[PDB]
């Protein structure tokens, strides 16, 4: 599946959003890694799942250090994005 | 807008010795290099003295390092014009 961005930057706070198209369409879902951990499934004011066609957009608001890790989106898989959390 | 095909995904090389990493897309968007290292941010890569070289033929661009050093260690990625795409990269690992 094909997910962008493959990094993004942003700081405490802030907001992002991640998309995964796919024409292919099954039950889509996103997770996030951290480290060597196993991956846990996104579950939604702080995290928003949305859909518009063949297009999946994650969302993060308040972003935060504890939000470092990789996000990807399955499909009954893609590289995923690396989230890195700045700050002021 | 585009999905950038990207071959290899991961290479691991000796120091001191040579890669070519590929990236494939036929949108005429401009198409360029990236490079994460460890936990800094992408950067557009470097003329590298002429270490690090681009070149590019039809639509497959080419990355080439040589004598590769251990502070190459990272992801390298290509960056497309269209927002704007990128492809999954090359983990490049320095033994």
């Amino acid at each position: 599946i094909w997910q962008h961005p493959r990094f993004a930057a942003k700081k405490r706070s802030s907001m992002v959003k991640f998309h995964c198209y796919t024409n292919h369409s099954g039950a889509l879902t996103w997770f996030r890694k951290r480290g060597s951990q196993q991956p846990q499934e996104l579950v939604s004011g702080r995290i928003v799942q949305t859909q518009n066609g063949s297009v999946y957009t994650l969302t993060i608001q308040n972003i935060q250090y504890e939000d470092n890790g990789i996000y990807f989106c399955k499909q009954k898989d893609s590289c995923g994005t690396e989230l890195l959390v700045l700050g002021f």
